[PDB]
């Protein structure tokens, strides 16, 4: 499964193949005719395996997969790493949003060439990687709530198997079944269950009837191409291998088997690794490009409605509480703009048109000249640099001249009445590439923090605050420049 988890955020990499790459039917040899494939290796719960599909068809044996689960033995390198991550994230995530991971052991590529499908599996107890009460699990095929997971780690080009945690993370709860006994037939084989570890793969046989046998075989458990290796707080993958999974094998009915939570990893080889580590490098840069585009994004986008608001209290104890009200709208608009587009080029000068023809909205040339003159010294290029005296407002100086026509562009419009160069610039950025939200806040932000700033007096403050409203308005709705012209102006 994948789910509502959507990877804890990690796009897929669709997995290398599975190497394969360099007499019948199966029971004939000394195996038990019970049906199922030998006991291939033993699961203690934090100590990597090699588990070899069909480890032994042609030595003569049962189609498959079986592996033993027991209790806790021996030398394991996840409470290692568990440490470092959870004293790690008393200091933050790396990436907030995304998980923190620590590698507990580092993998020596595969050779390519494989016959045999090979899958490192890493066993946990319930409680070890969640604190839901497995009396309070879910039904199979749904996903638990988790607080950590063993996955793996795609390192500079060398995979790596780490402990990853820190966000809401979640994982597949799936169902283990009785084998049947192909000897005896009519009941099942005592002990004995077979999960969807999978995937692709056939279900894996666990044996857990001798799980807390002696087991007096050294406590190293040494495997080949999985070197054990502690190691740093560091971002976890931005790739899920198609080929590997993750679950919570929940075992039946009366059984009296606890749930265990089961990892199983593809070892990746030399040219499967760099193909990754580009998957890899590419999802990073793509998603930092993405994050500070939406936040720079969020910021001019919260300093405009600030801007617009402040406008409508200036011009509003002048003008009346109904232009007030009409600057929330205004304000609110843009600080939910995200996302969206501004008006047309034709649809907003129909409104503006719509506004500078009522004929109850007029200057003298003493007010005019009053605001021709504002705008001739309005510094252009501090506007400019807002990003920086205001916060983290826009990006690059590039901007100084988008203010400064603006600037120009108002000042026509003033003097001829043609507001034509203004409104055809905020489309022209649009056009060579702005996000709208951000041609809107550049636009609204000259506007407003200028009006909030000049030297003039009230009628004019009234005058300039209906223009720049109505302008505003325009790129986003018709609703805004009739309020203006029905209510406020009259």
């Amino acid at each position: 499964t994948e789910g509502i988890d959507y990877g804890d955020t990690m796009v897929v990499w669709p997995s290398t193949g599975r190497i394969p790459g360099g007499s019948m039917p199966p029971g004939w040899g000394d195996y038990s005719p019970q049906g199922i494939a030998l006991v291939q290796s033993v699961l203690f719960p934090g100590i990597i395996r090699r588990i070899i599909l069909d480890k032994e068809l042609e030595e003569g044996d049962w189609s498959g997969w079986s592996v033993s689960v027991h209790s806790p033995w021996g030398n394991e390198k996840v409470s290692a790493a568990r440490t470092v991550l959870e004293n790690g994230l008393r200091g933050g995530l790396p990436e907030p949003s995304r998980p923190a991971a620590v590698s507990f052991a580092r993998l020596e590529p595969a050779s390519g060439n494989e016959q045999k499908i090979i899958r490192l599996m890493v066993t946990q107890q319930l409680e070890q990687v969640t604190d839901i009460p497995a009396s309070q699990l879910p039904a199979a095929g749904n996903n638990v709530p988790v607080k950590y997971r063993l996955t793996d780690l795609m390192q500079n080009g060398t995979q790596y198997m780490a402990i990853i945690g820190g966000i809401p993370m979640t994982v597949p709860v799936v169902d283990a079944v009785p084998v049947p006994d192909r000897s005896r037939p009519g009941t099942n084989i005592k002990d004995v269950y077979s999960a969807p570890v999978s995937p692709n793969l056939p279900d894996l046989v666990l044996s857990v009837g001798q799980m807390n046998t002696p087991v007096r075989s050294n406590p190293e458990i040494q495997e080949d191409g999985v070197i054990s290796e502690t190691g740093n707080y560091v971002e976890a993958g931005y790739t899920m291998s198609s080929n590997n999974h993750d679950v919570i094998v929940r075992f039946p009915e009366g059984s009296g088997v606890s749930p265990l939570y089961i990892s199983a990893v593809e070892i990746l080889d030399s040219n499967s690794l760099s193909q990754r580590q580009e998957a890899e490098n590419n999802a990073k840069d793509d998603f930092r490009v993405k994050k500070e585009q939406e936040n720079d994004e969020k910021t001019v986008l919260t300093k405009t409605s600030e801007v617009i608001i402040s406008v409508g209290d200036k011009v509003g104890e002048y003008l009346g509480d109904k232009y007030k009200a009409l600057s929330r709208e205004i304000a609110e608009n843009i600080n939910n703009f995200q996302g969206k587009t501004i008006r047309s080029y034709d649809d907003a000068m129909s409104s503006i048109n719509k506004l500078m023809a009522n004929p109850s909205l007029k200057i003298n040339a003493t007010d005019k000249e009053a605001i021709v003159n504002a705008w001739k010294a309005f510094n252009a290029e501090d506007m400019g640099n807002k990003f920086a005296a205001l916060g983290k407002t826009f990006k690059a100086a590039d901007y100084a001249i988008k203010a400064n026509n603006i600037r120009e562009k108002s000042i026509e419009g003033y003097q001829t009445g043609n507001w034509g160069p203004l409104m055809l610039e905020v489309e022209s950025w649009v056009i060579s590439g702005m996000a709208s939200a951000v041609a809107l806040s550049l636009f609204s932000l000259t506007l407003g923090s200028a009006l909030i700033a000049f030297g003039l007096s009230a009628t004019v403050v009234g005058f300039v605050g209906v223009v720049i409203a109505g302008a505003i308005g325009a790129f986003i709705d018709d609703k805004f420049v009739d309020e203006l012209n029905h209510k406020i102006i009259k």
